[PDB]
């Protein structure tokens, strides 16, 4: 897959970059690459450990909490562009799952 649709939210994997109702938004590649591998798994609850190894698995960590950091930095961008009908749910403990909001 090169492209995601999810209602308005349209992810680019060969630029990196995404659009909400076809306007670019800025984002770091980390940023990107994390939403995008949720995103390839709608409704599947991923594991911080998967995430840090199949995300950052070439990039250097110095704290398990950058997933942390980088979920809340993609949900912030999402909120802050009005963009309501998907989002990341933490499962507390468990992991991280890009679903429909509720």
């Amino acid at each position: 897959m090169e492209q995601l649709e999810f209602d308005g939210l349209v992810l680019k994997n060969l630029s990196k970059t995404l659009t909400i109702n076809n306007i670019e938004i800025p984002m770091r590649i980390k940023e990107f690459e994390l939403l995008w591998y949720l995103a390839s798994r709608e409704g599947e609850v991923i594991s911080k450990s998967e995430l840090l190894e199949k995300v950052w698995g070439y990039d250097y960590y110095e704290d398990a909490n950058t997933v942390n950091v980088h979920i809340h930095r993609i949900r912030e961008k999402l909120e802050k562009h009005d963009f309501l009908p998907y989002t990341i749910t933490t499962v507390w403990g468990l992991g991280y799952k890009f679903e429909r909001s509720r």
